């Protein structure tokens, strides 16, 4: 551990074994100075031209955390085809962390002529938060992920958090978290910090997709043995009376035979479609949508529970808030055009779960008699009833893994609704930051702190290693599958590949269920 | 010198069976100053050069 000697190597490397996959990935980040090292308040209030449904209240600080909450950190992609074309599912099991290579630099800036030096002494703070004492802020799908592209260099997002509120105002029972309260290990150029951490049991992934409905699970060729009601006003003509008549079951009245599950839960949302001359000609984003009310504030349903996008020959329609919407590259920050953007599309779940833009059944309403006629009812919002069936929202190549479940005294299916993993007790956070060093204090004494520092920034290396395991593929299934695949004429540049410019670029979100399996 | 490489073609256009290399996808060790850096290699079997 000297200062002409590296503390690391390069190790970015995806190894197979059967049943297990264990990839590896490095990256290079810099860590600025944030708030000139001071905690500060911030909120936002009901004045000005904002709404009571926007409103927050928290701290900021200067430490700086790290994200690498989504799966193309990990995966390249050609190791995502092979993950999605050969197994039935998978889960991680355990990892690793390791920081090296620390490097602080000090900048001076004197009549344009801006400086870079070494700077040998000062230190760097990381702690890891593994009893979790902290707000969770991961999982929530922020910015600031490691590149997708290994070559290229990041920049450290910066942490805070919210608390309660009333309106821009605090009340009794907020919060205050002073971030030097915690052990954290100081280094100086030459050192290290590493960390492992190991997973608990989680249910694995559902990476197929069914080649079966509900409602055509029986034996096409074989009567049933229990009738139904088939008639109550005779068919002599039209001197009609009231009667009583049963049939069985059989292949030609398949919708009318007995069945022993349901479909899964359904909150319906407005459709909208992409072509833009058959939808209403107002401004029906938010006075339409889908939304839940939570103390005096609306908030937007999104993305919902796990319901299918739409039904057949359907592919121009699409929730307005409830599925995942990801933006290509070089997209606009504020009011994007639809060619800017990527719709996904969740159609492999119809073959159990409602669609989002439909009701879900219909159901009685009065008590018929021989002077009153039967009322019917559509049913548009639907809990969970016994013997439902369902299937998890499916998870994305530039998606997110994991959230952390909050610590209430009940919970009903904890998956979330963005898709991956549903842990109690995620990867912890870990926060850095720079020490900060005074300039040159006064000859006399004065009890005020202070407040003129030196500008400095650090830089290093960064390598994650995750294990994972898989599930084999066993099916008996004749005719050949369906694969992912690439495109077979020519183009002017290669896919997932880097421009004549140097900017790497992912053409579509690609998904994970495209093996086959019965019900 | 410095690395480069060539792949298909149709014109000045790729194919779908092109491919791209990317070379930091290898294990690599990193030097500092003070380092060093080694290793060892053997031919196989080849007829002798006919020098005469």
């Amino acid at each position: 551990d000297g200062v002409g000697s590296s503390s690391g190597n390069w190790h970015c490397d995806s190894t197979w074994l059967g049943d297990r996959v264990i990839t590896t990935s490095t990256r290079t980040w810099a860590l600025p100075t944030y708030n000139n090292h001071l905690y500060k308040q911030i909120s936002n209030g009901t004045s000005g031209g904002a709404t009571n449904d926007n409103t927050y209240f928290g701290y900021s600080t200067p430490w700086g955390y790290f994200d690498f909450n989504r799966f193309h950190c990990h995966f390249s992609p050609r190791d995502w085809q092979r993950l999605i074309n050969n197994n039935w599912g998978f889960r991680p099991k355990r990892l690793s962390f390791k920081l090296f290579n620390i490097q602080v630099k000090e900048v001076t800036q004197n009549e344009g002529t801006k400086t870079i030096a070494n700077n040998l002494t000062s230190t760097i703070q990381v702690f890891t938060d593994s009893e979790y004492q902290l707000p969770y802020v991961l999982g929530s799908a922020h910015q600031g992920c490691l590149p997708p592209f290994p070559a290229d260099v990041f920049m450290i997002p910066q942490y805070g958090y919210l608390t309660l509120n009333n309106g821009s105002q605090a009340v009794g029972r907020s919060s205050f978290y002073c971030l030097e309260y915690f052990p954290s290990q100081m280094l100086r150029t030459g050192n290290n910090f590493q960390f492992t951490y190991t997973f608990e049991d989680v249910p694995f992934h559902s990476s197929y997709a069914h080649s079966q409905s509900l409602d055509r699970l029986m034996n096409p060729l074989i009567d049933q043995y229990l009738y139904y009601l088939s008639r109550t006003q005779t068919t002599g003509g039209t001197a009609n009376t009231q009667t009583l008549g049963f049939s069985q079951g059989g292949p030609n009245t398949m919708a009318n035979q007995a069945k022993n599950w349901l479909p899964g839960p359904c909150y319906r949302q407005q459709r909208v479609s992409t072509t833009t001359g058959q939808n209403n000609n107002s401004n029906f984003a938010w006075t339409a949508g889908t939304k839940y009310h939570l103390n005096g504030r609306n908030s937007l349903a999104n993305p919902g529970i796990a319901m299918a996008t739409h039904k057949d020959d359907e592919e121009r329609f699409f929730p307005s808030n409830g599925i995942l919407i990801f933006g290509k590259q070089n997209a606009a920050r504020d009011n994007a055009d639809y060619s800017d953007v990527m719709l996904t599309s969740e159609e492999e779940i119809k073959t159990t779960n409602p669609v989002a833009t439909e009701e879900y059944g219909i159901v009685a309403d009065n008590l018929q008699q021989q002077n009153t006629a039967p009322q019917i009812g559509t049913v548009n919002s639907q809990g969970a009833l016994p013997g439902m069936v369902w299937q998890n929202r499916d998870v994305y190549l530039q998606g997110p893994i994991w959230a952390k479940i909050p610590h209430t005294d009940g919970n009903f299916h904890p998956s979330p609704l963005m898709g991956g993993f549903g842990l109690k007790h995620p990867p912890p956070q870990i926060l850095i930051k720079n020490t900060p060093v005074p300039a040159d204090p006064p000859t006399t004494f004065n009890q005020s702190k202070l407040n003129s520092f030196i500008t400095q920034y650090s830089t290093g290396q960064v390598s994650v290693e995750i294990e994972w395991e898989l599930q084999k593929e066993n099916s008996k299934r004749w005719n050949p599958e369906i694969q992912y695949t690439s495109n077979y004429y020519k183009s002017t540049s290669v896919d997932f590949a880097v421009n004549t410019e140097g900017v790497y670029s992912e053409p579509r979100p690609i998904g994970t269920r495209y093996l086959t399996r019965n019900l």
